[PDB]
């Protein structure tokens, strides 16, 4: 299907300890012509990030559905002793990026457009049993100006940390499910309304929250104990209140009292029928 021989080098995308993305061009018929596409690598082969490789394809593989990164297949080089992944690719990247650099592009009605997106790809996930766990503005690529998918670059395996975007029992239990997605993307939603403007992310809020002079594990003991007894990321300026109430009822301990993803498609749907 893809033929080391035929796939050409244009451009060197993110790169991490884990694997590395590169933009190359597929061009079977050797005329300098070819479909643009996103291919993934690993830095070091061993069992286990193999496995995980294995296991990144094989996932990438059942997953068909407009608001989700699309597979196209694998790679074999270096005399097929090494394997590369195959996607479709995406012009705009990041979410978090294209909200900071195309501002001028993009009003609430557009935020609430990709809100839904993500929430029907979120649904789709959840019909594959697959929990995202990853769930982030870095996460969710973006095609153009009418269309955001999600996916999980996983190219690395406080600004940097993960954590600020975990459910109370993931930072507690290591309890991952679609209702710690539901958490997660709460703040998707908010990072969405911030326009990831400096200063205003998850992870400088909960630090002004607990301290920027705090590290290490102790950032951690103090997110834990401000988010069970009620702490949580301000409402953004200029949000609507409807909107972070959709924020509030993601973010609530009681895991069983979170919305579902269908819920909430329903309702950003509904909302931006009115404001449109
Ligand atoms: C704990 C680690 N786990 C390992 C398993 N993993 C599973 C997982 C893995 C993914 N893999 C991706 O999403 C992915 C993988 C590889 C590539 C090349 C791409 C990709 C695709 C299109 C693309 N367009 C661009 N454009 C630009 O860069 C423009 C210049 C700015 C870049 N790309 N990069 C995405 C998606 C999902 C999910 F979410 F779908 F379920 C789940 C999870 C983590």
């Amino acid at each position: 299907q893809f033929e080391e021989r035929h796939l050409k080098f244009l451009q060197q995308l993110g790169k991490g300890n884990f694997g590395s993305v590169e933009m190359c061009r597929y061009d079977p018929l050797q005329d300098n012509t070819g479909e643009v596409v996103a291919v993934k690598k690993l830095q070091h082969s061993t069992e286990e990030h193999l496995r995980d490789f294995e296991r990144e394809i094989e996932i990438l593989k059942s997953l068909q559905h407009d608001n989700i990164v699309k597979y196209k297949g694998v790679c074999y080089s270096a005399g097929r002793r090494n394997l590369k992944l195959i996607m479709e690719y995406l012009p705009y990247g990041s979410l978090r990026d294209y909200l900071q650099k195309h501002k001028e592009r993009i009003d609430h009605i557009k935020l609430l457009q990709y809100t839904s997106q993500i929430c029907k790809g979120m649904e789709y996930l959840g019909t594959k049993r697959y929990i995202h766990r990853d769930l982030a503005t870095r996460n969710i690529l973006v095609e153009n100006e009418n269309r955001v998918k999600i996916g999980d670059f996983g190219l690395t395996k406080p600004g940097e940390s993960p954590i600020f975007w975990y459910a109370p029992e993931s930072l507690t239990e290591s309890k991952f499910s679609v209702a710690s997605d539901v958490w997660s993307f709460g703040v998707v939603l908010y990072e969405l309304f911030t326009y990831i403007e400096k200063s205003k992310s998850p992870p400088a809020e909960f630090m002004r929250m607990i301290g920027n002079d705090k590290q290490g594990q102790m950032i951690v003991f103090h997110l834990i104990e401000l988010l069970k007894n009620n702490g949580r990321l301000p409402r953004p300026d200029g949000c609507p209140d409807e909107i972070y109430m959709i924020m509030t009822e993601c973010w609530n301990n009681n895991v069983n009292q979170r919305p579902s993803f269908r819920d909430l498609a329903l309702r950003v749907d509904q909302i931006r029928d009115n404001m449109a």
